[PDB]
């Protein structure tokens, strides 16, 4: 029922974790991340919310981040889990049967094409087969039970290619490619397509929105955000996409947008309590308190 928002940047990186209620209007302060980060992922299993990788931007130093933080809302109390093998700023999760699989990012200058698995019920990672291609900014999406990895920047160009990710014969293969280059676009999938809004690229940040249909494979121009945006925070929630923040080349923004795939519109619907991009989004159960 509420939209979590972990981590992200606002001149540094940042602690925060609030939940909005699209019902309420309100948004929740709970429990502080243990780390600041921005540059994670969030995803939720089995009611827990998961931060994973990104970066601490501090005015003490920088240190890209292997973490991954489970944060419980019948308790509002984060723990750690086992960390990832390598840091991954600029990560892209997806979830399939309980397990989390963390794709690309980067650590220092390396680019990532690894790819690996955290299994909950062993608190435990484990490498699986690479990426075709190093994505750093690479939006991930689950669409029955195969993870898409979306656009990203390979440390020299920035990337309209996608590939998919088959976890039982362990490849990838690549698929369509999007129209639009996109690095730190918000992807996710609605219904029974993988849409990828906003991102940047290298020239401009992005208010087009495509989606892709996996009977069609092929990618769909839809109506576009109120506010171009890169390194936003997206998610779903009762069939409508919120996207979050993110870098407009100019300011940290604020706006919260939710696309109504009924009437294929927009509208902005709250501000977070302060503009920040790179946060870790996703949905569950609101707190007890």
């Amino acid at each position: 029922r509420l939209i979590y928002t972990a981590g992200g940047y606002f001149r540094q990186s940042l602690s925060y974790l609030e939940a909005y209620n699209p019902s309420d209007g309100t948004w929740l302060r709970l429990a502080d991340l243990q780390v600041p980060r921005s540059g994670l992922a969030g995803c939720v299993v089995g009611g827990l919310l998961y931060a994973v990788g990104g970066r601490n931007n501090s005015p003490d130093g920088n240190t890209d981040s292997s973490a991954l933080d489970c944060y419980n809302p019948m308790t509002n109390q984060w723990s750690p889990c086992a960390p990832m093998s390598v840091p991954r700023n600029r990560i892209g999760v997806g979830v399939i049967d309980g397990h989390i699989y963390a794709v690309g990012g980067s650590h220092g200058c390396i680019h990532h094409n690894s790819v690996e698995r955290y299994e909950p019920e062993r608190d435990e990672w484990h490498l699986v087969a690479p990426m075709l291609t190093r994505r750093i900014g690479v939006g991930v999406a689950v669409l029955n039970r195969l993870l898409y990895a979306v656009g990203g920047f390979d440390g020299t160009n920035r990337l309209n290619s996608a590939e998919c990710y088959y976890p039982e014969r362990n490849e990838w293969r690549m698929i369509t490619a999007m129209n639009t280059i996109r690095s730190g676009a918000g992807v996710c999938v609605l219904h029974n397509c993988i849409y990828a809004a906003g991102g940047y690229d290298g020239q401009d940040q992005l208010n087009s929105v495509e989606r892709y249909d996996v009977a069609t494979a092929t990618w769909t121009f839809v109506a576009p955000m109120k506010h171009r945006r890169s390194a936003l925070g997206i998610t779903v929630h009762q069939g409508r996409i919120y996207v979050l923040g993110g870098y407009d080349g100019h300011t940290f923004l604020d706006s919260v947008e939710c696309y109504d795939p009924d009437t294929d519109t927009w509208s902005e619907v709250t501000r977070m309590t302060s503009g920040r991009s790179g946060v870790g989004v996703a949905v569950t159960m609101e707190p007890s308190r």
